[PDB]
């Protein structure tokens, strides 16, 4: 698997990251409160369930529903399953549940270390991820995918950005890959370190992606001087599905450590 980038990478990295000695700790979930996520903390987004999602994508994703998104035993997990939730309101015709969180309008950082600390869903079909969007059109306002993974190629983490310059609309975007062990059974930390200077995106503290702000001061090429909210979600299809659906690979779960962020405090 690769994001559009068949015979080479377009932002590659090859560095060590770690939480920097001047941050602090200034957001985390540890998910051990069982039961619905923290809703100080997160939101389900349900923007386009009705409308049908992006991408391809095959998934419709619930919110308030335990089956798709709950607490436990030390996780948040995001379960992807094979049922039609025709009685949902904003039912959009899909085959498939799942969940989408964000902090949109809770959380949102500029600048910082993210670490997430995942263990994720496998089955041909899905397709975890963890990224960011900027809080305040897209893909100008700037897209930071700091982990995804199709489960067709389950060991290959993949690393994006997405501006107006560079992004998948045009296929343009620049970012990277990498290959990390079982990572649907055993746990990786998935992070970013994203400074005024460049973005590393890394798995277990090495950053396989590193793009550079080209100090133009051209919003096209480097958005990233703004506020950006965190999303976790399993999507089912789209580029997950380019190998086909497994039936018998529902249900399938994402478990999430924890979420910690890190800033200059
Ligand atoms: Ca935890």
């Amino acid at each position: 698997s690769h994001m559009q980038q068949p015979e080479g990478v377009t932002a590659p990295g090859n560095e060590p990251m770690a939480i920097p000695s001047d941050y602090k700790l200034v957001w985390a979930d540890e998910f051990n409160t069982p039961g619905a996520p923290d809703a100080k903390k997160w939101r389900y987004d349900t923007s386009r369930n009705k409308e049908g999602w992006y991408n391809n994508e095959l998934q419709y994703y619930a919110a308030g529903r335990p089956e798709n998104v709950r607490v436990e035993n030390g996780n948040l997990v995001i379960e992807t399953r094979k049922e039609r939730l025709t009685s949902m309101a904003d039912y959009g015709g899909q085959e498939y549940s799942s969940g989408k969180l964000f902090t949109q309008g809770l959380a949102d950082w500029q600048y910082g270390y993210v670490e997430v600390r995942a263990k994720l869903a496998c089955g041909k079909g899905m397709w975890p991820a963890i990224w960011m969007m900027a809080s305040d059109g897209w893909p100008a306002l700037g897209e930071i995918d700091i982990m995804e993974m199709v489960a067709w190629d389950p060991t290959t983490i993949h690393g994006t950005i997405h501006t107006k310059a560079y992004n998948h609309v045009i296929h343009t975007q620049k970012g990277s890959r990498t290959t990390a062990a079982d990572p649907c059974g055993q746990f990786h930390t998935y992070s970013l370190d994203w400074t005024k200077d460049r973005m590393l995106i890394g798995v277990d503290g090495h950053a396989y992606m590193r793009f550079d702000n080209d100090h133009k001061g051209n919003h096209d090429t480097w958005p990233f001087d703004s506020p950006q909210y965190l999303i976790l979600n399993v999507a089912i299809g789209g580029w997950g599905g380019q190998q086909g659906v497994d039936a018998a690979a529902f249900p399938s779960k994402m478990e999430v450590d924890y979420v910690r962020v890190y800033q200059k405090r």
